[PDB]
């Protein structure tokens, strides 16, 4: 069981967290980087990936890419995903929403002045405020401990990680504190006795969220 | 008892429409119309009981959700149009995410914020398409399957066709599809499905704008 990705959190961290939570031992290739992409581009087309990319998964003799596709494959094989409706519908609805919140950040900090950049960052905070508002309302309405319900599933791993990025390097912590249930949700994930330790370790705490090719997050 | 709501174009709802037309399931539709504005949709937006108000939205009995993809899969699960076993599902969700990236690259361009910088962005998109489409060709070559998930048609093929078709329609990309013979065969195969053969030829689909007029291109 092997995972490949840059030596950062990035799109692979939710997967790293799922396995850590599940106590499943796995091996890693943390490609490093003035910085370049040569450590990865050396192995890129030699790994038998049908659509070479990062992160990539070696699962026995099976191989695949796409961060969310990988996370769910593992979740299914470990009972970490909703298998019934409407729970599963909620999961994939929030999945898509959490990935929209992530990509708005990605598309900004990976694009082609300094005061226009901060402008685009302040816009991400306003859209975030909105999103967390609707999300606060969702926890209030259903009263579920987690996204899909009372049990932890893959969607919560995507949620915590990509919403945390905003706290780390988008100065969004005060926006999280505005909403009571969302702030306790994040705190609950951190306090997960299964993950409480890994999250504290150098791998997650002191590591960069994004590659140095992003204008921020490193 | 089903109801779909979306702009009066193809957009992110067309795959949902096609899946339902393919399944021959009857459903109701609110097609929000539109110088053009969004007021029609904005008048109903926060009155429909959606937890995360957005287009497209779905009504299923008393159930209410958003997100175009999450909707397509919900309907496909209850009507046997999605792999339920590994590895077929891993392939589906891998190629799902990949197709949505191709879609989003286009989307992120056709929304604002010079015509030459823009013509360049489109030309960048076509080169990136050639790359991705070359990979899909290899996939269909390695796996001699008629569809993305194997021998049977599933939700992912509706995503693939609809969004890859957009490039052909208004991003001048038909020649790129012609370079890759398995992919070109794959596209046309979808158009010659007895269930969707007619519908894809009807004005509803063919003679309908792909995106809203708020995009710089992809509309009439």
């Amino acid at each position: 069981l092997k995972i490949g990705y840059w030596d950062v959190r990035g799109f692979a961290e939710p997967i790293r967290m799922l396995l850590k939570h599940l106590n499943i031992e796995f091996e890693e290739t943390r490609y490093g980087f003035l910085p370049n992409r040569d450590e990865w581009l050396a192995e890129k087309f030699t790994l038998g990936l049908e659509f070479p990319n990062l992160p990539y998964l070696f699962d026995g003799d099976f191989k695949m890419t796409e961060s969310v596709a990988i996370l769910k494959r593992l979740a299914r094989a470990n009972g970490m995903i909703a298998t019934t409706e409407p729970a599963l519908s909620y999961s994939e609805m929030i999945e898509a929403m959490i990935i929209d919140i992530r990509n708005r950040l990605i598309n900004v900090v990976y694009a082609e002045t300094p005061e226009e950049f901060e402008q685009k960052l302040a816009d991400l905070r306003e859209r975030l405020e909105t999103s967390l508002g609707q999300l606060e309302a969702f926890f209030q309405k259903h009263g579920s401990q987690w996204v899909a319900g009372d049990k932890l599933t893959y969607v919560d791993f995507l949620a915590y990680e990509y919403l945390d990025w905003y706290r780390v390097f988008v100065k969004s912590t005060p926006i999280f504190e505005k909403f009571a249930k969302v702030s306790d949700y994040m705190k609950r994930f951190e306090e997960l006795p299964s993950l409480k330790e890994y999250i504290a370790r150098d791998e997650h705490r002191s590591a960069s969220c994004l590659s140095p090719f992003a204008r921020i997050g490193h």
